[PDB]
């Protein structure tokens, strides 16, 4: 029961553009802000919290900031080798492990048709990417929002943490059938950072930062030209 208004200051504030704004000198009304994300976001660009802006920061959506706020990391935030490990950590209790396992297998399978590298699954810690679910405090110190809101989140390409990809377990785990949200989607999206991609401005983009469901194939020409500016 947070007010419209409420909404729109958490989301500016926690994907990074109240953070612009403020290096503008223009952080003490909402509407600049607000043009930064119509911008970032392709909705039309009217400075208000109007009925189109409300239902896009309504919009479950990626974790990762758009604009401001990320951390600093280790490297030049590729990889630097072909063949990426992943080992599965852990599992929610709302999908059997095989079907998670496989979900996780065809988000790799739909990133290793377009770039040089492989996925291999591994049992081990020093896995390239590590996959956990986790509610709220989870142990990296950016913690999970409950149901609904943010879904996942992921760090760019290089050691320890990053190259890792995490999934709010207050969320209900499906393949987007039902109830829930598609594991397989969102575990694309994440792996897409976990890669080195940004967010798409490109509403119809898998690397856009709002949860679409679709039955058609995820990969879109933005992403695909995002990945060959990468590794070739
Ligand atoms: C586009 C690029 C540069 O490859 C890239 C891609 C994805 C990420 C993810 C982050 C990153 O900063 N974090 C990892 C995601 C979690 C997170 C959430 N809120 C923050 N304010 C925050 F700093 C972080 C830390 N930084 C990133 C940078
Ligand atoms: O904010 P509205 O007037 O586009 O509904
Ligand atoms: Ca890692
Ligand atoms: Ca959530
Ligand atoms: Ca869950
Ligand atoms: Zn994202
Ligand atoms: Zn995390």
């Amino acid at each position: 029961n947070l007010t419209d208004r409420q909404l729109a200051e958490e989301y500016l504030y926690r994907y990074g553009y109240t953070r612009v704004a403020e290096m503008r000198g223009e952080s003490k009304s909402l509407g600049p802000a607000l043009l930064l994300l119509q911008k970032q976001l392709s909705l039309p660009e009217t400075g208000e919290l109007d009925s189109a802006t409300l239902k896009a920061m309504r919009t479950p959506r990626c974790g990762v900031p758009d604009l401001g706020r990320f951390q600093t990391f280790e490297g030049d935030l590729k990889w630097h080798h072909h063949n990426i490990t992943y080992w599965i950590q852990n599992y929610s209790e709302d999908l059997p492990r095989a079907v998670i396992d496989d979900a996780f297998a065809r988000a790799f399978a739909l990133w290793s048709a377009v770039t040089p590298l492989t996925f291999t699954r591994v049992y081990s810690r020093d896995a390239d990417i590590v996959i956990q679910f986790g509610v709220a405090e989870h142990g990296d110190g950016y913690p999970f929002d409950g149901k609904d809101g943010l879904l996942a989140h992921a760090f760019p390409p290089g050691p320890g943490i990053q190259g890792d990809a995490h999934f709010d377990d207050d969320e209900l785990w499906s393949l987007g059938k039902g109830q829930g949200y598609s594991l397989f989607l969102v575990a694309a999206h994440e792996f897409g950072h976990a890669l080195g991609l940004d967010h798409s401005s490109v509403p119809e983009a898998l690397m856009y930062p709002m949860y679409r469901f679709t039955e058609g194939p995820p990969l879109h020409k933005d992403d695909v030209n995002g990945i060959r500016h990468l590794y070739g």
